[PDB]
């Protein structure tokens, strides 16, 4: 179909043409190797015992080294072109995916995105390359073989290529005849098989009533029936091979009959004949290879259409351009009803949550639905389905997206530390902005210096995966250091599970207290200490804040907070 | 492979020998077909003679008729041998399967039982036949071709065939080297792809921070890897290809060098070298095929061992020599504990149920746990796990199985009607015992003659599957007719469906009352009318005989019968 990746491969058209010429020369070497038979057959043997036959080994070994060099060069160059186009496709796909919304990553198919970016892309490249090399090198081979046949024997090729379609239509009609006979009788085969099945399904009924002698006689008759049907199957299927071989040898016999001396043929054959036949029994292979070229090309184009469908999806909407340097103004959720995309049930109904500036507000809901959703809603990682999230006098939609990202920071047990040095991870995308001294001080006041000093290289050790592979609490402290260096006016604190890690829960809690001394703290902690520390506490059963107030006030108004507090202890 | 099984195939040895000689002749056909080449080439065209060329087409086409006839005869005769082996194997398998215990019919795999009857029985014969044709035909071709090489060239054959394994080991070591390189490279590729996967899964945390170029740049570096590493996939593999070709052509050079460099060889004429090379390339195939003979043989022998194990498995136990003409005595359980084989939970604990002679007992239970298994137990489908069943003062295990099975008769909504005529189905395995007049008398007394009266051919119509396809209520009517003709002293009724068919339920109930007017009859049933009509009513919830007494008494004492009276309405 329509491919618009040609501008991608246009800069590398030179390498592609070099690969094509290499494949042309490869096919030329192969067909010249085939044509090498005739001088060998005539002069090498018939004329003399020794003469041409000494030159020919050198000629064929030379042709083979030429063929190998051409094949290797073509493979290397087409690999270069494929690698470059797949390089461009991969980086374009990832660049789009950077700004592309969370919706595809919202469990649409996360594991298959890896396939899309690597396996399907290289499948597109390999399919296109395979189609190109196949069509060019097999067209070259076909042209070379045809010119060989016409040059060596002008009159033999026309009769033989006239005969070949006749044999083709004969083979097709015979195969169709025997295939439909086969399936037509296989219907009866299935009938008898079902008869035997129903016969044996009455095992209890046979056992209870009478004996098996009548049953054995019935199975004997049915067995004889399927045995004769199997006779018919094997006979009908086996007679195909004699018939097809007979047709092929009839074609050969007619060819030889034409080769019988008249005035047309045999004037110039000598040992030519085998060469012609050799070429034909070679020529049958590329044409078959040429049959699948279109199918392979269509498969590659379908994969490329999938990739283009991924690419053409709209990026994250960022129409709002209002900028905000510091977000000291409070956050205000006002009757904000959110629905998860792909989820029929409303994830979050209208909620009037207030988050005053420089205060601790704690989400204490235990239902597990909507608790982490608000952390995404405050950050425009999902669209605002309904209601207004007004921060510092303006709604989140109006604000520049990148602004809202840098203003807010979130720290959780789950944190994807990037494959880099710890110092670079501490200031992601801000290493130019933040000095190494600032990074060290941030790690110090986050109480993570023990973990950095533990590793040999320290501030430059590769903390990412396939590197240090540090423990989860250490990842949390790295994240707290990231937020602390950023000094985000708005902090989100998930704390999914409160683990009293030895020698580390005290340090991480101290770091949490250090970070949340100032700035708003939207905390989803299951730890009772943070809940008590919260200036306000909210419990939401996915619809609305059932209870609002202090933890003691929420204890006074039991509702659902009482049993929740029982699980807290 | 300790298959043995030869007594089965011994009487059909003559067909096997005829197939073998025909197949050897078929291989000799190919040998002589290639032998025709040297007269066709050396003395056909290079020679000025004409008639020798006209000789070839007729002889090759007649050779092809010989090949086709030999192939057809071989296929037909080995089909005969295979069909007879399958005949005896299927017969001896099905006889044992009917003799196999009901515990073998454990619902383990009902369709694979047919597969053993159909798929595995044909697999053993097909595999044995394939191994036979492969070894005989391909070995005949191999030995004939070697005789060819030694006949046409006493010298070139030995050098070519001693050089061939050298080329084989060279190909093996080179291919193994490249495969090892590629294989250990695959692990590096797998490791590299994990970096891209990690960066992709980290989108959730890329977006909150600045991300952007520091992501893409990093990805770009990783993007280069599967290009460069990707080149190592295609580069090395590519340079694997011509090298294995090159050395092969080097061998093709060497023999050709040996064609001329000696002053001794000097005896190839023109076509004999072509005959030798053609015979080599035509020999490569049968050597490959002959390598797979052991695999086919062992696979077929494994399927044969499955069938042999099924045949050798112990039948239903028949260690009872006590014979009863008519079971006029009472049937009674004494603390009979039963467990389904393959089930850990005791299906039925100890039960001491007594059934007086003549009187009717009903079993009631919604879930059916424990209720249904008893009706099978009295027929010795599943042997007792513990306890004893006293029939006429002796144990059922003591009684002869075939003798007992005639005493009790089963009636249910689901009855496997055999594909014979209605008259046979009424007197299955008893058509000689009872007269046709008795059969129609039983049909009339069953009060279901009408459905058979309106039937086209009357009592002689094929009634089972691939026939009239009778209705399930009418199947139950046929069963009540079966019992009427048998006049079994013991009756078990299932009555699971409890279907109130219009005008057929009434006749069914009338027939049930007619049959159970006399003789012992226990009835599982959800019908309140039948439960009331029962002389005794029993409720079993898989644990114990919960309630014993009349239905009014079982209503007076709540227990569980009241809950049954709820949905009996």
């Amino acid at each position: 179909t329509f491919r618009r990746l040609w501008p991608t491969i246009a800069p590398f058209k030179a390498g592609l043409i070099v690969a094509g010429v290499a494949l042309i020369l490869n096919a030329a070497s192969d067909t010249f190797m085939l044509s090498l038979l005739k001088p060998l057959l005539d002069d090498g043997f018939g004329k003399t015992d020794r003469s041409v036959l000494v030159w020919m080994p050198l000629v064929v070994i030379g042709l083979m080294i030429l063929r190998g060099i051409t094949s290797y060069v073509s493979s290397y160059c087409i690999s270069w072109v494929s690698g470059k186009v797949v390089m461009t496709m991969r980086r374009r796909l990832f660049g789009h995916m950077m700004g592309m919304p969370v919706s595809f990553f919202d469990k649409q198919s996360t594991g298959t995105l890896l396939s899309r970016i690597t396996y399907d892309s290289e499948q597109v490249a390999s399919s296109s390359s395979g189609a190109l090399i196949t069509v060019v090198r097999e067209g070259a081979s076909i042209i070379g073989l045809f010119i060989m046949m016409f040059y060596y024997s002008w009159q033999l090729s026309i009769i033989l290529i006239v005969l070949a379609p006749i044999v083709s239509i004969a083979i097709r009609v015979v195969s169709k005849r025997f295939r439909n006979i086969s399936k037509n009788m296989q219907n009866t085969m299935g009938q008898v098989t079902t008869s035997a099945e129903q016969m044996l399904k009455g095992h209890k009924e046979v056992l209870i009533f009478g004996g098996q002698e009548v049953e054995t006689k019935r199975f004997d008759k049915v067995s004889n029936r399927m045995r004769l049907q199997g006779m018919k199957m094997v006979s009908a299927s086996s007679i195909s091979d004699p018939i097809i071989q007979l047709i092929a040898s009839l074609a050969l016999a007619f060819v030889l009959y034409a080769a019988s001396f008249p005035s047309v043929m045999d004037s110039l054959t000598a040992g030519t004949i085998t060469v012609v036949f050799s070429s034909m029994i070679a020529l049958m292979r590329p044409l078959k290879s040429l049959t699948n070229v279109n199918a392979q090309f269509q498969r590659g184009m379908a994969a490329c259409q999938t990739l283009f469908t991924i690419l053409d999806s709209e990026q994250e909407k960022d129409e709002g351009k209002r900028v905000i340097e510091r977000a000291t103004g409070d956050v205000e959720f006002r009757n904000v009803t959110f629905t998860y995309p792909g989820r029929d049930v409303p994830a979050l109904r209208n909620i009037n949550l207030k988050i005053p500036a420089g205060k601790t507000v704690a989400l204490v809901g235990r239902s597990g639905s909507g608790k982490s959703t608000i952390a995404s809603l405050i950050t425009r990682f999902y669209d605002i389905d309904e209601g207004e999230i007004l921060m510092d006098g303006h709604d989140l939609r109006e604000y520049t997206l990148a602004s809202l990202r840098n203003q807010v920071a979130l720290v959780s047990q789950n944190v994807h530390l990037f494959n880099d040095t710890v110092a670079n991870n501490i200031a992601y995308a801000r290493t130019e902005q933040y000095s190494r001294e600032q990074i060290e001080e941030a790690a110090r006041m986050a109480y993570a210096m023990d973990f950095i000093n533990k590793m040999d290289n320290g501030l430059d050790t590769v903390i990412g995966e396939n590197g240090v592979l540090l423990s989860g609490g250490q990842r949390q402290r790295i994240a707290i250091a990231r937020a602390l260096l950023r000094d985000s006016p708005i902090l989100i604190l998930d704390e999914a599970t409160s683990a009293l890690d030895t020698e580390s829960e005290r340090a991480i809690q101290a770091a949490l207290d250090e970070l949340q001394k100032n700035r708003t703290s939207l905390v989803i902690a299951h730890r009772l200490s943070t809940i008590e520390k919260a200036d306000e506490i909210v419990v939401v059963e996915d619809g609305v804040i059932v209870e609002r107030g202090t933890h003691n006030d929420l204890l006074e108004h039991r509702g659902v907070y009482a049993q929740l507090h029982k699980m807290q202890f």
